[PDB]
């Protein structure tokens, strides 16, 4: 048995290191795709996180930032936020926490010395590396069809190798039909001005073509805080008549990560996205109304977290998954993990790295993994002052499904 | 007088444990009301918040669930949510508490032997049993005159213990008064298609009889996330013409359970329930607008957890209570108790158990007690260190008005 | 070294507590004016957060309370929060840490002798030994012209002593512009009935006047949940035309407290206001409209203050300050300053007291500092954990940002 | 680098667990020697130690306890020690660590089930078992040729395995030479009455006869408080012309065990030994007009602890070696190296287990090994703190000194 919490502790903190994870939300790319996968110290600087964190205190004005190089804007943000003041947001923790799991050190400073441990290494070499520091098996991507470089490279043959998985971002379809809609004329589907049956055919055949030459996990979409369904709107349309049935023949999962607003700031670009709370009607809706399609969804306000969870318990069908872009800071982490685990045991994905640069796998799983450790530490120890005699297999077993059955469970596959 | 956190946490606890709990709301019934009192393993199990969390994991159908025998829908909760995976969340881990209290062992995971414990003892004799473990004084039960077998009871004379108070609930009166107004025909009570002076009266009346029949240390009502107030609605005048006039005149206070959405999936059950934000206008209105009636609330969202504390520091004639069902989870109940004690000192009721079950009694006092014990050792503690001495007796004084005394004094009894 | 975080709690600890505090929000008043700067124990007690808290308690009616003299009313609260309940909450343990900070011994609870301090000693001397006792440099009033008693000292020539700093609140004239307008007329200002060329010109003259008078380091103004901007109303078109010119000229900075519904209780008088969320559309208008703007923005609902840091990453214009008011208690000052930190790191301002009384400076800054300085210790342990190395010099340097230096560096003073 | 201590502990920690240790000191025997080797719950409980606490509680009288079968004493030493009082005593928190390291658990108390374990065992798998456990690569053994069970087994030719060396242990010839010549000569020694040449040559004889067939990394001996050197004594001349000489054409070091007062309570068997601080001057003396020979020296008495550490300060042909059985306590350990390393730095052997019981190895060695654990923290904390930078190789490479080099380098083998 499992006589003290410090025993406990020692126990479940090992459970969660040693299990591999399923990164079920990344935006990462199989090596093969070539330089569309992010990677290096000078990336990991660039990260859009800690462009709006230098905006905030550097007199460099966006539009000159914007023309430096990459290398002149990696230098101006390690100044900025790592020498001029400490880098404790979280953002530039992370920064640090990749460098020391690569086994640079960070005392030193020495960023000209972090810059050759990159310069002498290969996209194959580096994703061996940091898959293994980082105990990632399995790396989901976020695959858009509608960008350009995105899209030649897949119909030209460009498939992922068997740790990297694909999943059908359709933002483009449902949220700028209006625009998209000459595109996939272009393409050869022909949409009509009107919503027939003609047009639903055609926007179901797209959907189809690309799940024949992703064979994604699941299809997703980022949405507004006004989200809602029904809707008479494209969106409301293409979702009720073409992506649903799809996604209910095929038995994919549809995720929705709503709560996003884009573009408020657009010189910012990438960083220029801010959060607001929406309703969970249109949620609620779809999981009643369509009881044979499956939903993953994360929200991006604070204020919708513990109403998600609630949700959660009244539909099966619902698989709440990770913190979300600004979600994904300790002090929401670890609520959300408390509320979740409380009325939901075991049943979600605490969390997804979305990360955009290769290195972030190492922190971002390093720093959830010790909260989520401490939260099931929480739980198990109080189950223990029940009386109930929790055995080392079964944390296995559940820190295995926290972290990588869940999510294949619920994909079906 | 107490000079260290050591002896202070020392007494504070004891206080705590040994204060003889009045639960001021609950779906519990005196034992000589009969079957209408759940109890035993095979209860604890089926409850519904462990129904939702089974769903989740079981294969299961719904249909099927609901078509098994109580016996058979317990074995399978046990088995998905205990012994498939660990009992982590508060439901479960609430259930493990329960037997435990008993003196029944969850280490050895003996369903069948829990279940003799109960099988060989009665209704009256688990009461005494669980009311001594749960060290409850006083229970107020919800008592629905709509309801025929509860309502029968009532009729025939049959008296609740000393220990169980009444309590009105007037759910279908407020919010179906359309279908309920045709019961209230053949009860006697003649109201009248339009709100006239002759339907004003006949409410009152049925309202006046029930107090009588009753004598209900308050009457209760649970609302929407819509609710408003004033509004020209049958809920808006009952309440206006009826139920405030009548509360002011017996000096009766009106308890509102604010932020339900009901059936959002009928399959459930009351486990089909969520949950919604509500606007603080009505509560602020009604508080200001009839200084002489007394209003207890207490609301689902978490997300109005704080300005009900605030809106309680601006009308002394509001009384706050309990963190209630998707509020009553640790994380939870830790952050409302905390921000209601330092924004309100000891003037609210931090806890109410909610019991459907009668053994709940125990795990759900146990739980919040522990909690509730923290929060005042850290407040005691912060005086300390500022210079301020506290006796025992002023900690029992303070523990009392949490747990029993506001409560009673605010009702007026 | 700091090698632990052993040794950063103590020289975090050590920084915190050694840095001169400035307080940029207050309602305290150089010495040299006068009456209107309140100080000593009487008046402590009867600052409107205890008003609001005695009320919950006491049977003594609000209009009683009025009638009686300050003492009385003092003499009431002590007896109903620190005799007859322990003074657990933040207010009353304020009381508590303001007296062992002067000397006087809460143990002996002998109000009578705390009294006798503040007897023999005059203004000049208390605000010279709080100030020091506080480690408070600078002190930032809220100056009101349409105050008749303080606007008169400001016409007479009263300044305020190098220690405090003036800032414009101008409440009536943006909230209250159609009988604020009335005034302006009788000071010589020629604001029409319809707003045009002239009233523009005579509403800017009104506060370019006033800049030169008080030589304010901000304009200020509260705002109601239902705040927006743009907007076809006195509030918008002043702010939109008169406003934010001015201030853009002068470089001058908006500080805008949103959240405030006022007198929802007018008999509790400054107790009697209440809290609301906004929407954040106005404040992201005018952030992203008015570049050439500085806003200093502290919002007075719970609900609003993850969304406002994510918008504060959005807007360099945009700097965030303090746990304002109903957000002013420990549970929600930890978790704001996490939530700011981790996504902000060090570029915001995490408190101000908002003093009334002169002796709060003392609670107001120590209970905020303990609570800061614990943020701190977590963040750059997690950064030492890393491998970064933190020098005591950059705590120094850090610790001066937050509570002192980036106000003013973003004041422009 | 090694950026924390945190982080430093971590990697001591490690280093030291992992490190195969070589316990220079134990009364342990290679299984093929057979019953010899004692091992076993019964046994473990029954260890000497055991017995001398034991009879300061029980009524069961000595000559009793001697009478009781082993099982027997077994169950009152259990009973008496572990459950009429709490098993807080070094040697009974020994047994526990035994149980839980074997995997057994010792919260059931159930001794029934411990002694089941043990009966499905072989010797050999149980010392492969337990090596393997306590991380021990090779064991000194104490062989007494005077002892006839023992010394049949050497003359059969049996060998020990690999894993363990032989001592050859000579208490007999040194202590008690008057009763001991007697046995010299039945085995074909042919000493004298008289200490002359012949006396001289047979003792060698026997000497260079036992190092020939045990191959010994030492010859050692338990000596009195009174200990001295020279000395006209059986004692004084068989060490002065037989031992050194020997020991010196061998390069053989000498062990002296010095402190043990014998049988000072003869109805306690090996319980019933005593101690007493001895005279430095025969170790001094030997050390200095010995140049040539190498000692090993461990004291019993606390007292003489210090002194001895700066004893090999002043001569390199002294290693000082563990903390022996009255010493073999934590607050002792301690104390003791800290006192060695702090004026050694790493040139002693810190610990050997004493072992007279098999699963003992696990308890003596996971007990020191944490407090040996602790020392080496804060001595690599303290040079880090003066800006050296110990990296993680050093670390285990001194952690291999103490626990194994240091040993085998001095005793060249
Ligand atoms: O980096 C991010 O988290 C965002 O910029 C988006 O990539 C977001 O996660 C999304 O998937 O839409
Ligand atoms: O179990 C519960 O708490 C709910 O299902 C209801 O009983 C709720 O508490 C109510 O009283 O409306
Ligand atoms: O005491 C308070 O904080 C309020 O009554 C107001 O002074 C508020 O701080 C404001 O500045 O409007
Ligand atoms: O168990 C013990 O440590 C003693 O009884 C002796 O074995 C002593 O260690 C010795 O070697 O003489
Ligand atoms: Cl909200
Ligand atoms: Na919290
Ligand atoms: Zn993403
Ligand atoms: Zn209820
Ligand atoms: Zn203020
Ligand atoms: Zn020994």
């Amino acid at each position: 048995s499992i006589n003290s919490r410090e025993v406990l502790a020692e126990k479940v903190k090992n459970a969660v290191n040693n299990q591999p994870v399923t990164d079920m939300h990344t935006h990462l790319f199989s090596p093969n795709f070539g330089e569309i996968l992010l990677w290096d110290i000078d990336e990991l600087l660039t990260y859009h996180y800690l462009v709006a964190e230098v905006m905030r205190w550097t007199d460099v004005s966006i539009e000159a930032f914007w023309a430096m190089s990459k290398r002149e804007q990696a230098d101006l943000i390690w100044e900025e936020l790592f020498i001029k003041r400490s880098p404790v947001s979280e953002a530039c923790r992370g920064v640090l926490t990749c460098l020391q799991g690569l086994g640079l050190d960070p005392a030193t400073r020495d960023l000209q010395v972090y810059r050759e441990y990159f310069a002498k290494k290969t996209s194959e070499e580096q994703v061996d590396t940091v898959l293994q520091l980082a105990n990632v098996s399995d790396v989901v991507m976020t695959n858009d069809p509608f960008d350009d470089n995105e899209r030649i490279s897949w119909l030209e043959g460009k498939q992922p190798d068997s740790r990297f998985h694909a999943a059908l971002r359709l933002d483009p379809l449902l949220n700028e039909y209006e625009q998209t809609k000459h595109r996939l004329r272009d393409w050869g589907y022909k949409v009509n001005d009107e919503w027939n049956e003609g047009s639903i055919q055609e926007v179901k055949r797209f959907l189809t073509d690309w799940i024949e030459r992703m064979d994604p996990v699941y299809m997703a979409v980022s949405l507004p805080p006004t989200f809602s369904f029904p809707e008479e709107s494209n969106r409301g349309r293409i979702i009720r008549d073409c992506l649903l049935p799809v996604a209910e023949k095929h038995n994919i999962p549809f995720a929705m990560m709503i709560g996003v607003k884009k573009r408020v700031h657009p010189a910012l670009g990438d960083a220029g996205d801010f959060v607001g709370k929406a309703s969970m009607d249109g949620v609620e809706h779809l999981l009643r109304e369509y009881p044979n399609n499956k939903f993953l969804v994360t929200m991006l306000s604070r204020e919708n977290q513990h109403e998600l969870v609630v949700l959660a318990r009244k539909f099966s069908n619902l698989m709440i998954f990770g913190c979300w872009w600004f979600m994904n800071n300790p002090e929401i982490i670890n609520e959300m993990t408390r509320m979740r685990m409380e009325m939901l045991g075991t049943s979600f994905i605490p969390q997804h790295s979305d990360a955009r640069v290769l290195e972030q796998l190492i922190y971002k799983w390093h720093h959830s993994k010790s909260i989520i450790a401490e939260v099931l530490i929480d739980k198990y120890d109080d189950i223990l002052q029940a009386g109930w005699e929790v055995t080392e297999e079964e944390i296995k077993r559940d820190v295995a499904d926290l972290f990588s059955r869940n999510f294949w469970r619920f994909v079906g596959r």
